[PDB]
């Protein structure tokens, strides 16, 4: 079996064509070949699928390095556009995937960057779900150790965002796991801390429910400048510093969809039987 190992955003993934390909894993195996000395060693491993729907152009899904199918942030959404172009999966500009959660367009740019439409941030409260009487610009949160503003918007995944004075003494390990298993939160959230630099350019750290502060989170960068444009905090293309890489994330408001821009690099291409 045939792959290509890639990285984007400080996390290198393994990318494998599973569309010529009948590959299949099982926790055992993944964990096994995500070892860093007895395996191929990644972050992440996707696998490119063919889609059962004339509609869509593929279908993907992920893998943690515990062997786990994760579904969220829209990791690796680069990685699989440059590598379905690189090995000439297909040779259209636009690419219509699915994922475990809904599906997405992106568009690989002459820079080589890979665009990504995210949709339209869904605000209405009880279709987050967040438990609130009405929409609010800043909605009051309380915890154990204080009560915080925040902002919840939805991308396909909940998201609730906090600014903060720096980003490197946000109380992320107190307060991000208060946020994300809130009662206001009927399926829980993804907690985002935010640092307002410029009125086009921000700092972040996300913690992911059920899973806790990574390297980086697409969906997380989404809603932050998300709450920031609609708070009037910031302006639209609006770039974004997580702890693994940078985003250029685009929006013009409601009834536009919001785009994500990144990159994604080959390193190079492999072979391993079973």
């Amino acid at each position: 079996m045939q792959f290509s190992k890639m990285h984007g955003l400080g996390n290198d993934f393994v990318v494998v064509d599973g569309v010529t390909q009948n590959v299949f894993f099982t926790p055992e195996t993944i964990r096994r070949l995500a070892n860093r000395h007895c395996g191929i060693g990644f972050d992440q491993l996707l696998i490119v699928e063919a889609p059962y729907d004339p509609e869509l152009d593929f279908h993907y899904r992920i893998f943690n390095a515990d062997g786990s199918e994760v579904s969220q942030c829209g990791n690796g959404a680069r990685c699989f556009a440059r590598f379905v172009t690189l090995k000439g999966l297909t040779n259209k500009k636009d690419i219509s995937v699915s994922t475990q959660k809904g599906n997405m367009v992106l568009t690989v740019k002459d820079m080589n960057q890979i665009r990504v439409n995210m949709g339209e941030p869904i605000w209405e409260p009880a279709k987050i779900p967040f438990t609130a009487n009405k929409f609010e610009k800043n909605y009051i949160l309380r915890t154990d150790i204080q009560t915080v503003l925040c902002g919840a918007v939805s991308m396909g995944n909940p998201h609730c965002v906090v600014q903060v004075d720096d980003i490197q003494t946000a109380n992320v390990e107190q307060l991000g796991p208060l946020l994300e298993s809130h009662e206001r939160f009927p399926e829980r959230v993804n907690a985002g801390f935010m640092q307002i630099i410029n009125k086009e350019h921000i700092k972040l750290r996300v913690y992911e429910r059920g899973a806790g502060e990574t390297q980086a989170c697409g969906s997380g960068a989404c809603a932050a400048v998300a709450v920031g444009i609609m708070q009037g905090l910031l302006n639209n293309n609006v770039q974004v510093d997580l702890p693994g890489g940078s985003l250029m994330i685009e929006w013009n408001g409601v009834g536009h969809p919001l785009y994500m821009t990144g990159e994604a690099t080959h390193i190079y291409d492999g072979f391993i039987t079973l």
